[PDB]
């Protein structure tokens, strides 16, 4: 016998068995559930039927307690061995049987993760992986969900077309309580295989999604992926159209959205999935809705980061947020509140007022103050681990997720000098340098086409004409045209292009 579900009993047989008119109807007059003290239940079952095959039997039950037995009464007329017509009845065992739960599909969610689940409320002895057969290796696993959400940590490689299934020495996981029962394998059934589905999700821009996937894809259907091929296959809180389209590389499935990111949706795969499938030829896995009730959440995540200052820092965020203290919303907080929020990668915040401020809550951009002029090139901005008080949307949207930011240089040390009608030389804080795409040096070169990508000259609303840009250590020299307007002017001002991607520091 055997327990498959909350609910369920599936009893084996060895040779292929009848069945007698009103045998659906009579299920308490074949089988009998006892205790483990051998005194009969009362009535535990409800409905009964058999398998084509004949080794088979389903029952339905709610009495079952663990540590559990069954049998079949002896004097039982309605089920007959090779035939209803003319076979004796199925015996009964000398002793009864014990029931012992058992497991039926798992998903292979990312590259280290199977969660597995699991039939009933279940105990564990440490974290040691033994009792599992896997053909791979695994370094722990553990439960999760009061019992009800078995994971396993891969260690090694997930090859397609692999099968989960526990040990028959089994001495390591039991059934609701540290002395329940033993899960053991069904005699004659297959090795479960695992399916994969989708893994974690981030946003990274008020338009852009990153979703980790279980192993690296080599032919979605179409190859080259199309909003049409998304749109059927991942659900988005159900909005009609929710994809703007979709490209997969790596273990990556970088996305776009329809519109403006509103924060709560969740992502799960879509029923008729067609398009995302893991493997090649005849051993194509296709990907499953999960097993978890809630769908996986969108984790916000920082946008970018720059340095207006040596000590300010003006992080922007992909949609409306605000801190939530103590129950209250709140618009900042002081520095032991952000101390074990968020963590430059060196040195440490300021002492009085708002060390992390966004003046009004719902807005979209974080303030830092930091311990004086301590910021040069090379330094980075991340959410802590352990943090709460991040929260997008509401008092109870989500909260942010770790991920490493760049700090994009934005200030000018000394002033921006005119020595000609034509020129002007600009001091930058630090050592630079002109590199390509591909990284190879430029050397001090930089084209009329190549220099308005970087940096602008401008009077009032209009811009001007350049002919050259220029940099040879730390001073960068521009020339403009020199005909009617691309000369100095009464009152002009100097700006670098967010556009920017050639000068570095």
């Amino acid at each position: 016998a055997y327990l498959t579900a909350a609910n369920t009993i599936i009893v084996k047989l060895s040779v292929a068995a009848a069945a007698v008119d009103g045998f659906s109807s009579s299920c308490n007059n074949v089988f009998t559930l006892f205790n483990s003290s051998g005194t009969a239940r009362a009535s535990p079952f409800s409905a009964c039927t058999l398998s084509t095959d004949g080794l088979t039997v389903t029952l339905t039950t709610s009495s079952w307690v663990s540590t559990d037995k069954l049998n079949i009464r002896s004097d039982q007329t309605l089920l007959k061995v090779l035939g209803a017509a003319n076979g004796p009845s199925y015996p009964a065992l000398s002793s009864a049987t014990e029931v012992s739960p058992a497991i039926t599909s798992a998903h292979i969610t990312s590259p280290t993760t199977i969660i597995v689940p699991l039939p009933v409320a279940s105990d564990l002895t440490g974290s040691s992986c033994s009792f599992l057969v896997l053909t791979a290796a695994t370094s722990n696993c553990a439960l999760s969900n009061n019992g009800t959400l078995l994971t396993v940590t891969l260690s090694g490689s997930y090859t397609i077309g692999d099968t989960i299934n526990i040990n028959a020495l089994n001495s390591a996981l039991r059934g609701t309580s540290s002395t329940g029962a033993l899960y053991q394998p069904v005699s004659g059934a297959t090795a479960a295989t695992i399916q994969p589905t989708i893994g974690a999700v981030q946003v990274t821009t008020s338009t852009r999604l990153l979703v980790t996937l279980p192993a690296a894809m080599s032919s979605p259907v179409p190859n080259p992926l199309t909003a049409d091929a998304c749109n059927a296959a991942l659900d988005l809180s159900g909005k009609s159209s929710p994809f703007a389209a979709c490209t997969a590389s790596g273990t990556t499935l970088t996305l776009d959205l329809a519109s403006a990111f509103v924060p709560g949706d969740r992502l799960n795969v879509k029923s008729t999935n067609t398009a995302l499938r893991l493997g090649t030829g005849a051993s194509a896995l296709f990907f499953q809705p999960l097993a978890t009730s809630p769908a996986n959440i969108l984790n916000p995540t920082f946008v970018s980061a720059k340095a207006t200052s040596t000590s300010v820092v003006v992080v922007s965020l992909p949609a409306a947020s605000t801190f939530v203290k103590s129950g209250s919303a709140t618009a900042g907080l002081v520095k032991a509140d952000c101390d074990t929020v968020l963590a430059m990668s060196s040195g440490s915040l300021v002492g009085s007022g708002n060390a992390c401020d966004l003046n009004t809550t719902s807005s979209s951009q974080l303030i830092v103050t930091l311990a004086g002029t301590t910021y040069a090139p090379g330094q980075t901005i991340n959410v802590l681990t352990t943090n709460t008080m991040l929260l997008a949307g509401s008092s109870s949207g989500p909260a942010y997720q770790p991920r490493t930011i760049t700090i994009n240089p934005a200030y000018l040390s000394s002033d921006v000098v005119a020595t000609a009608p034509d020129t002007v030389v600009v001091t930058l804080p630090v050592t630079s340098g002109l590199f390509a795409a591909d990284g190879s040096s430029l050397g001090s070169t930089l084209t009329a086409a190549q220099c308005a990508t970087v940096l602008e000259v401008k009077a009032g609303t209009t811009a001007k004409g350049l002919a050259s840009c220029s940099l040879a250590g730390t001073t960068l020299t521009v020339k403009l045209l020199g005909n009617n307007s691309d000369v100095y002017t009464g009152g002009d001002t100097f700006n670098f292009k967010d556009t920017n991607a050639l000068l570095l520091a």
